[PDB]
């Protein structure tokens, strides 16, 4: 099963490597990441948090209308960030019992491969832009406490 690594583990500081997409393998990884994320009431997770230093994140988007759902983002890359910043109180399953206000760009554009291997580009803002930037930071060996 996937176990979530916590601050002090050096694998949280190693940069993650690009994935060559495989639909079946990503499906398995997706299922296990979602399970780990949701079991601890998270809304994002990066592969290095579960000991896999590959460039894969998941972002919750559970709704009343459609039920539990999360986006898979393989090799996510920010191609644009707004000049405008917003402050948000962050936490992290890999940094338990710590929170704090972090300034980041309010909106971004991100490219990635989805669950099905299609190349996507989305313009994100609000909470989606926040979770994506936090999760991509994990792939660069960055924890949110580094901003303080
Ligand atoms: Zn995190």
């Amino acid at each position: 099963s996937l176990k979530i690594k916590t601050i002090g583990d050096r694998c949280l500081r190693q940069k993650s490597e690009e994935v060559e997409f495989d639909k079946k393998e990503m499906s398995e990884l997706y299922d296990q990441m979602c399970e780990a994320m949701w079991a601890s009431d998270g809304i994002g997770l990066a592969a290095p948090q579960v000991g896999i230093n590959k460039r894969v994140i998941v972002v919750d988007e559970t709704t009343e209308e459609h039920g539990k759902y999360a986006h898979l983002m393989v090799n996510p890359k920010i191609t644009w960030k707004s000049e405008e910043k917003v402050l948000f109180d962050e936490g992290c399953l890999s940094v338990p019992d710590q929170n704090g206000e972090v300034l980041r760009p309010k909106s971004i554009k991100v490219t990635f491969q989805n669950k099905d291997g299609k190349y996507k580009k989305w313009k994100l803002d609000g909470l989606a832009a926040r979770v994506v930037q936090h999760e991509i930071d994990h792939l660069e060996g960055i924890l949110f406490v580094d901003y303080f």
